């Protein structure tokens, strides 16, 4: 048919940045301290002034405490400002609603979670257990159907209201559970959690999981972000629909970027806004984490987003007027590189492995997900088609691909599936499809694609759509040069073969609504956890429930019209969930992914690595912190435990010695 190899070895790519490996408890525990410190104007500006309580009844009786012995600069001083540059916007403050806050670690910074992954890129091996973030600890039962959850008991809201159960409780039932509303992520569906899994609360510490499968560990990974954040149920409950007389549009949409203060179980609080240009956040009293010396973090008083572009983020980095930047499109490393090499540079750059993996996802509904009309309907048709998806990757020149983004030793042959730089990777499991252009243009006539109007493009059978010419539908991320580039590239190459294609080019908030709706044929998108991590939601390998997969849904209410190779895929993902054995574990990703790939559930273009771009003032950057691994370097590098010596610091605060008002007002507190 088509003569499928395993793919080249890319070219070696030292100089890089060594991990310091370290086992999973030696980052944080939960402990009562004897005494507590936080910075000096909290305590005479505003404990004194009446307007705070003091720093003891604002803290749980159990803080997280973050040891020293993992913080690589030792433990901080409080001061200074983080400046970050987004090309995302935002759209307001309801996250578990579907909310877009504009990326960039700005939703990260606000909406923590039961659990935590991001750090454990520097824990040894894969069958780690999450870090316990909200949810303090968990046992579970001699069978392993049962997980009894230990919330953090006495932490409070960035406004002051207890956090517990409650907030656990409305997230599960009306916002996961419940079919209306959809987290931001689009992967927080019930079955993410597994099939029948259903969760009660105890009491208002304790919470309860209960799972059809025994000891299903791996879904302590879908707890941490995106898919579990509770949100501030006190101010969300009164705006929900099954609690009073608001839509599900009204309920999302309750609360507008202009909405100042919050609350937050995060480091940081909104305190202003002003469209297409920044969103500052200051340092919230009520945080629950602290130091080994008692010390409340986080360190830094005050957060910056600047509304502007991806490629500008870094720009501004290497510049020195944005603090951070994780470079990953291919059209700015060069730049990057030439500023980086002046050893006066105001940010060091560190490249990582190749864990950024772009692909093409085609819709497998054939059940009308995503209500298509007969020309959509034909495409799904073709799609599900298996020589339609080998013709369509032999058409690819992946060579020229890597080439048309960054030319040297960045790019690697991406035939699709699990990322080359993971350690669940085998190259001999991956199925690569070598550019075989008149090979392709043999199996699109052998389905029944020939040119029939003499134009150069090919066309659907007499029976099909009155024999037209072929017209296919991509999705594309107007936020990225990376994304276009590749759009308009993949066209090109789909020209050569005959199939006519069509950009349908979205911002980012368009974009998911008319990727998650099914309202597509084709799209173009970066990798997201799974392919990075395996083990980071891990449901989003195969469409194991009706929601889990990104280009197989079925519409509500619908069961999936599965293909034979998704079927085994979907019963290797769940197998996986359950396993505890790491032979048994290597060896079904062996399997996935040789059916992955031989299948191909996704047509891969490329992949690279990116780096990681810090400003040198700053202390406790974990060494050889990748982009994205278990979610993005602004989650992994723990922002809240970075810190600035005090001669090195910045004078970039906007609101100095304030604090976060109340919900609703106009901004922060002084005076
Ligand atoms: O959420 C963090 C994430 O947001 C966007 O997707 C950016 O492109 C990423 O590099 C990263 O900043
Ligand atoms: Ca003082
Ligand atoms: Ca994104
Ligand atoms: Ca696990
Ligand atoms: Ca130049
Ligand atoms: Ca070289
Ligand atoms: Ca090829
Ligand atoms: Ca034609
Ligand atoms: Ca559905
Ligand atoms: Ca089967
Ligand atoms: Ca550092
Ligand atoms: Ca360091
Ligand atoms: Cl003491
Ligand atoms: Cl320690
Ligand atoms: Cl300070
Ligand atoms: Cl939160
Ligand atoms: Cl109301
Ligand atoms: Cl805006
Ligand atoms: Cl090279
Ligand atoms: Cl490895
Ligand atoms: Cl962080």
């Amino acid at each position: 048919a088509f003569e499928t190899t395993t793919p080249p070895e890319p070219p070696q790519f030292p100089a890089e940045g060594k991990i310091n490996y370290v086992a999973r408890d030696t980052i944080l525990e939960f402990k009562a301290l004897p005494s507590y410190s936080e910075p000096d104007w909290i305590t005479e500006k505003f404990e004194k002034a009446g307007k705070l309580p003091p720093l003891k009844e604002r803290l749980p009786e159990e803080p997280l405490v973050y040891k020293t012995g993992n913080m690589p600069d030792g433990v901080g001083v409080y001061g200074d400002t983080m400046r970050h540059v987004v090309g995302g916007r935002p759209e307001g403050w309801n996250y578990i609603a579907g909310q877009s806050q504009g990326w960039g670690g700005i939703d990260i910074a606000l909406s923590e979670c039961l659990t935590r992954t991001a750090p454990l890129f520097q824990v040894d091996a894969k069958d780690t257990e999450p870090l316990p973030n909200l949810a303090k600890s968990w046992e579970w039962s001699e069978d392993g159907h049962t997980l009894t959850m230990h919330l953090v008991k006495g932490a409070k809201w960035s406004d002051g209201e207890a956090f517990n159960a409650d907030d656990v409780m409305f997230y599960w039932e009306d916002a996961v559970v419940d079919p209306n509303v959809s987290p931001l992520g689009g992967g927080a569906s019930p079955e993410a959690f597994g099939e029948g899994t259903t969760l009660k609360k105890i009491d208002d510490y304790t919470v309860e999981w209960t799972f059809k499968a025994a000891f299903p560990k791996q879904y302590l990974y879908t707890m941490a972000y995106p898919s579990f954040c509770p949100g501030p149920s006190h101010i969300l409950k009164p705006q929900h629909p099954k609690y009073s007389k608001n839509t599900y549009n009204q309920f999302k949409n309750a609360f507008p970027p202009e909405y100042m203060n919050m609350p937050v179980m995060g480091a940081w609080v909104p305190v202003s806004y002003r469209p297409d240009d920044l969103i500052v956040l200051r340092r919230n009293p009520y945080y629950w984490k602290v130091d080994e010396k008692g010390q409340q973090l986080p360190y830094l008083n005050e957060v910056h987003y600047k509304l502007s572009t991806w490629a500008d983020r870094d720009v501004q980095a290497v510049a020195g007027s944005g603090d951070f930047s994780n470079l990953e499109q291919p059209e700015n490393f060069v730049a990057s590189l030439k500023r980086a090499a002046d050893p006066n540079a105001p940010a060091r750059l560190a490249f990582g492995p190749r864990l950024i993996g772009y692909n093409l996802q085609m819709n497998f509904s054939a059940n009308g997900w995503g209500n298509p009309d007969e020309r959509g309907q034909a495409i799904r048709e073709l799609n599900r088609n298996e020589v339609f998806r080998q013709a369509v990757t032999s058409a690819l020149d992946r060579k020229a691909i890597g080439d048309s983004l960054v030319k040297g030793p960045f790019t690697a042959i991406y035939p699709g599936g699990i990322s080359s730089g993971t350690s669940f990777y085998d190259r001999a499991s991956t199925v690569y499809y070598p550019f075989n252009l008149e090979g392709a243009k043999a199996a699109l006539a052998s389905i029944g694609l020939k040119d029939t109007d003499g134009d150069g493009f090919l066309n659907f059978p007499k029976e099909t759509l009155g024999g037209r010419n072929v017209e296919i539908t991509l999705l594309v991320n107007n936020g990225y040069a990376t994304d276009k580039s590749l759009a308009e590239g993949l066209v090109g190459q789909m020209a050569k073969l005959g199939l006519r294609v069509v950009i349908h080019s979205l911002d980012s908030n368009q974009r998911d609504a008319a990727h998650y709706g099914g309202q597509f044929d084709w799209l173009v998108r970066r990798n997201s956890t799974e392919l990075s991590s395996v083990v980071q939601n891990t449901e989003q390998l195969a469409p194991v429930g009706p929601r889990t997969s990104w280009n197989h849904r079925s519409p509500e209410g619908k069961e999936l019209d599965l293909m034979p190779f998704e079927k085994e895929m979907a019963d290797i993902v769940r197998k996986f969930i359950s396993s505890q054995d790491n032979a048994e574990r290597a060896d079904l990703m062996k399997q996935y992914q040789k059916v992955y790939t031989q299948n191909l559930y996704t047509i891969g273009l490329t992949e690279y690595p990116g780096a990681l771009i810090v400003n040198k003032r700053f202390s406790n950057v974990p060494q050889g912190t990748p982009i994205f691994m278990f979610n993005w370097a602004e989650d992994a590098i723990i922002r809240e435990r970075l810190w600035v010596a005090a001669d090195k610091q910045g004078k970039y605060e906007l609101f100095p010695q304030q604090l976060p008002g109340k919900p609703g007002e106009g901004g922060p507190i002084n005076h």
